[PDB]
C-alpha cells in the first residue's frame, strides 16, 4: 500500500465536478477547484487547472495529473512548514503517510492546528494522541475516513485499508 493507493480510497475518482462532503467543487480524486458557490467560477477554475476547455469534464489521465501534482504539492508543504517537518521526521514511513493523507485533505494549516496531538505523535504516544485526534470536527465531519487515519497512527500498520 503507498500514499496513493491510500488516497485513492478514501477519496475516490470522478471524472465530473462534483461537491465534495462540504459541498464544495471538486473534481477528479479529490482535487478542490473553489469553496464558490458558482459552478461556473468552478468551471473557469478547472480549466485553468488543465489547460484546455473542459467543460466540466476531465480524463482519467488529467485526474491522475492533478493527483500527482496534489500529493507533491503536500509533502513539499509539510517539509517547509516548522510546525509539520520535525513530526514528519519523527516518524516511520505508515505513520508519515498518514499525516500526508490529513495535509492533503486539511491543508498544512490545518493539521498544523492540531498542535496536542502532533506533540503526541512526536513523542510516539500512540494510543494518546488517537484519543486526542477524535475530538475534532474531523472526526466528527468524516467518521470512516477519520478512523481509517487513526487506527493507522495507532498500530502503524495498513490494516485500516486491507479491508477495502
Amino acid at each position: 500500500m503507498n500514499i496513493f493507493e491510500m488516497l485513492r480510497i478514501d477519496e475516490g475518482l470522478r471524472l465530473k465536478i462534483y461537491k465534495d462532503t462540504e459541498g464544495y467543487y471538486t473534481i477528479g480524486i479529490g482535487h478542490l477547484l473553489t469553496k464558490s458557490p458558482s459552478l461556473n467560477a468552478a468551471k473557469s477554475e478547472l480549466d485553468k487547472a488543465i489547460g484546455r476547455n473542459c467543460n466540466g469534464v476531465i480524463t482519467k489521465d488529467e485526474a491522475e495529473k492533478l493527483f500527482n501534482q496534489d500529493v507533491d504539492a503536500a509533502v513539499r508543504g509539510i517539509l517547509r512548514n516548522a510546525k509539520l517537518k520535525p513530526v514528519y521526521d519523527s516518524l516511520d514511513a505508515v505513520r508519515r503517510c498518514v499525516l500526508i493523507n490529513m495535509v492533503f485533505q486539511m491543508g498544512e494549516t490545518g493539521v498544523a492546528g492540531f498542535t496536542n496531538s502532533l506533540r503526541m505523535l512526536q513523542q510516539k504516544r500512540w494510543d494518546e494522541a488517537a484519543v486526542n485526534l477524535a475530538k475534532s470536527r474531523w472526526y466528527n465531519q468524516t467518521p470512516n475516513r477519520a478512523k481509517r487515519c487513526i487506527t493507522s497512527f495507532r498500530t502503524g500498520t495498513w490494516d485500516a485499508y486491507k479491508n477495502l
